[PDB]
């Protein structure tokens, strides 16, 4: 029944938090080192359906088609005008999956803060931190313990 | 009949604490260690159908079609229009399992303040706390037991 | 026939105490130690059906159709107009099963006040305590018996 | 026939006194003792059916769809209005077999009465007192024979 | 059912960065050398669906077809005229998979400012930067590990 439509969105989530952990460990690995630093990340997301149907007009720029007129004098003043203008119709679907917000933290093994910056810079390509959906990357340096 | 229509809810629910708590351990183990630190976290969802339907017009740029006027003098003054306005429809269906609040309190093993701070700006990112849904965070320190 | 019905509802209210009970001795095991603390939870809940339909509409921004207008001087004023508003129709079904109450109760075998209130802030987070379903949460110690 | 439909009730009945008082026992056995207390619940339920149609309006937010007007001057002042409201319509089922009422009564063997206060408020978590359906729980220490 | 629409558009994405990345080793390998640099990419798509009907009208060159007039003196004016103008009719079917974004950083191990705007220019032929769609490419040197 039911039961498939929400497992799936669920095994798509984790897919999607593997494949961007996979991608993090591959920058982090050669420059940091082997076991010199943690991250873990998630994907937050929505599973709706919505349809859009758009019907535009242009009343600036109207057509005139019939007129008729009347102007007696002595005084009346009759007009009777058709018009025709633009039409536009837009239908769309829209996608179902799409990102929501999305949150990066790093810890680094004990670093001065040139570092820490040049750090996220390299890690804001990698990830793909947006301002718009209100994501969330933070970098920071903390003393493991042994 | 109905009685596995909310078993799978529980099911569901209990997956993603589980998914949640082994998120949790991979990031806290190799800083604290083995042992030195508990952790449980809880969600809450809902499981209720929403269908929405709307139709919006806009009223600030209307477009006229069809016109008749009359400026009797002597005074009749008559005026006929037609009007023809943009119009938008669309049809929302909403999911079903949305997150409604999260908890997670963590306790440490004895930490200074900013020891404390650092750990919970790290747990930030792994667990995705949220403000809106009105999520809770808890990181302490307590004495415990031989 | 309904015998099944409510023994359903019995069994479910009983597994949910069962979870909460074993989330409960986790946490509290080894900070505490065995035999060192004894917790019971209750929950009480409902199984009513409710369905809703509403249908809103804004009155504020009203858009014209047809428009007649006589303004006869010498002094007769008609005016004859359509609108069109924007619809909003919502159809939802609710859960069954949704909790309505929730108590804990802790007893510690013979404390502070710190420690206690470090105790509460831990389970806090472990059991979900919330004020709106007047939830209730009770924790002290007492003198066991040898 | 019908000799089944009450049966099945006083079996859930007797069902909800039993788990009731094992839950009891587990909390009270290792702080007062074995053989040193006795307890005894019971709860009463109702088995009615109730279904609900709810059909509400909103007159403080009218909305206009047709309005004809006439002021006639020398004085007639005449008005035509058709309004749309907002519409909501509600359908609920409810439960069979709510708790109307429950009591408990607990007696120790031979206490301050602070150690009573603090068993009152252990045993009101467990048992779920609560003061909207008039719930009894009485707490009190008689001499035992021997 | 739908749960392959949407692991389709993952493989799809995967494929686009892997090529990315081929084409982007290509050129850094000779120049750079081997384990001299470290970079990674992403692309995000949306797949929605838009039809898009329109209809112009070019209102500055009327066409006339029928004209009768009628010029009373003694004053009657009357005109009658009809007008044939241009139509224009366009259908349109939008593609999907567009790209929305793209982000690439690159770390060079340890670089004068001259040299990193040289490989920044190299680059980005090689990527296709474009600031139409607000795409992101950090170029930028690093100390590594040992």
């Amino acid at each position: 029944p039911a039961s498939a439509a929400r497992r799936k969105e669920q095994e798509l989530e984790r897919s999607q938090e593997q494949a961007l952990r996979e991608k993090i460990d591959s920058v982090l690995l050669p420059i940091l080192g082997y076991g010199n630093y943690t991250a873990q990340v998630d994907i937050q997301m929505d599973f709706s359906a919505v349809e859009q149907t758009r019907k535009r007009f242009d009343p600036n720029t109207p057509a005139t088609r019939s007129e008729y007129a009347l102007e007696d004098y002595n005084v009346r003043k009759e007009s009777t005008r058709n018009f025709e203008l633009d039409t536009t119709i837009s239908h769309e679907r829209k996608q179902t999956g799409t990102v929501a917000r999305q949150t990066v933290s790093v810890a680094i093994k004990d670093m001065s803060e040139s570092e820490i910056n040049a750090i996220r810079q390299v890690l804001i390509g990698t990830v793909g931190f947006d301002q718009g959906r209100g994501d969330l990357l933070n970098v920071l340096s903390v003393k493991f313990a042994e």
